[PDB]
């Protein structure tokens, strides 16, 4: 009678009254959001393998790196081969909706949390490079530990609000793939929506922006800074402290990047998201919010490619275990430099 119409959840009138994207379009999905998993997972590993076995990157806030892995390591299973991959292949949600809700919990857990690890990874930057020379404070375990918890609980608490009726996880586009509930307009489903937009999403940005935004307007204080201690008969020993500086940067650096790059991923479908809960829901057809939400679903992927041609100590390590990974981004001895002269200590004044 219908092509949309799946026996285990009930699709939302809305996406019923559009004709059936053509088979073409649910192949080149399946075969799409599969290579994320792929590639997903494989990079992902590579990270928490790497990271957590080799000694150059013992340091606690390397934790929130792991933590970041593991998080786009699930996301990027889960959510690709074989729930969503599957299913495109069959042009049907077979996997009832206890997966559905599975599946969009775990998609949406999972994306609160690499951001909000991002916050903690911009707030060591901002302790480390933020604030003054003097002043400097490196990541502890203790410290670490508690922060990745945190994350968790904030992560699971604004992501599980559908699972007990504030809000809800079903089917959304071509009905391959489950997310939460951007259509209905109830008081409930609207308020569990604001509490993920502002809670999830907002919420780490500020944090982001507030130690970002505080590194930069601390360029200067440490540049003058830079200068009092270097006549301060600082000797030759003053290029460690600054190839430490260079050190610290480019990782700031990268965790901007990453975070750029979630932002630039999730963006999209969250607008596409909010104009079905506030505007012309006309607007949100089955590709204005499929093709966002691949996008979306990709980000989980990036992070490790990210890390491998920008990451020293990072490329380091994998020149020395999966080297064909390094290929096209041949790793050499001079990107380590800075690291070393960083960690060479004086004795005694030389
Ligand atoms: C049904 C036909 C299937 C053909 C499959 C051909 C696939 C061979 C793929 C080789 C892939 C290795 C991928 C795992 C590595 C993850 C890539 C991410 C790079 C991460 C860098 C940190
Ligand atoms: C493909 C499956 C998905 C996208 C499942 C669930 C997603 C969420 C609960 C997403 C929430 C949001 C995030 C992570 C960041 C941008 C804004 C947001 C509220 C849409
Ligand atoms: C991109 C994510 C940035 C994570 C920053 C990890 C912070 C680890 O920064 C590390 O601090 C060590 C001293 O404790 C230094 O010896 C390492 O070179 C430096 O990379
Ligand atoms: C559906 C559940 C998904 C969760 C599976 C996560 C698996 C990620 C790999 C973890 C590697 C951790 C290795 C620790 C090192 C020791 O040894
Ligand atoms: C060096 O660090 C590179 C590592 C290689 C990572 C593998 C990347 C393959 C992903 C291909 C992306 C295709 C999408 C098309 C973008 C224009």
């Amino acid at each position: 009678e219908t092509w949309w119409y799946n026996p285990s959840i009930v699709v939302h009138p809305h996406w019923r009254e559009f004709d059936q994207v053509p088979d073409a379009v649910y192949y080149s999905l399946g075969i799409f959001i599969g290579i994320c998993g792929i590639i997903g997972c494989g990079g992902n590993g590579i990270v928490i393998y790497l990271f957590t076995k080799t000694k150059s990157l013992q340091t606690p806030a390397n934790m929130f790196i792991i933590n970041l892995a593991f998080s786009d390591f699930t996301f990027s299973l889960v959510n690709g081969f074989p729930l969503m991959t599957i299913s495109c292949f069959l042009k049907k949600w077979i996997f009832g909706f206890a997966a559905c809700k599975v599946y969009g919990f775990i998609g949406g857990i999972f994306g609160f949390m690499s951001i909000m690890t991002m916050a903690m990874i911009s707030i060591d930057r901002y302790n480390v490079i933020g604030r003054p020379m003097a002043a400097s404070k490196k990541m502890s375990h203790r410290r670490a530990f508690i922060m990745i918890i945190f994350v968790w609980l904030w992560s699971v608490l604004w992501a599980i609000g559908p699972i007990f009726g504030w809000g809800a996880y079903t089917l959304e586009g071509v009905l391959c793939n489950c997310s939460f509930d951007y259509i209905s307009r109830d008081s409930t489903t609207r308020s569990n929506i604001l509490c993920m937009f502002i809670l999830g999403f907002f919420g780490p940005i500020l944090i982001i922006f507030f130690c970002y935004f505080n590194i930069v307007m601390s360029v200067s204080n440490h540049e003058k800074e830079m200068a009092a201690m270097a006549k301060r008969l600082n000797a030759k020993e003053l290029r460690k402290a600054q190839a430490g500086a260079n050190a610290e940067m480019r990782l700031a650096k990268i965790s901007i990047v990453i975070v750029s790059q979630f932002l630039l991923s999730w963006s999209p479908y969250a607008v596409v998201a909010l104009l079905a809960q506030f505007g012309p829901l006309e607007w949100v057809t089955p590709y204005a919010a499929q093709l966002p939400v691949m996008f979306a679903k990709a980000s989980a992927i990036h992070n490790p490619m990210i890390y491998s041609v920008s990451h020293p100590k990072f490329r380091e390590a994998i020149s020395q275990t999966f080297p064909w990974v390094l290929t096209c981004c041949q790793f050499d001895d001079k990107e380590t430099e800075d690291d070393k002269d960083a960690e060479t200590e004086i004795p005694a004044g030389e």
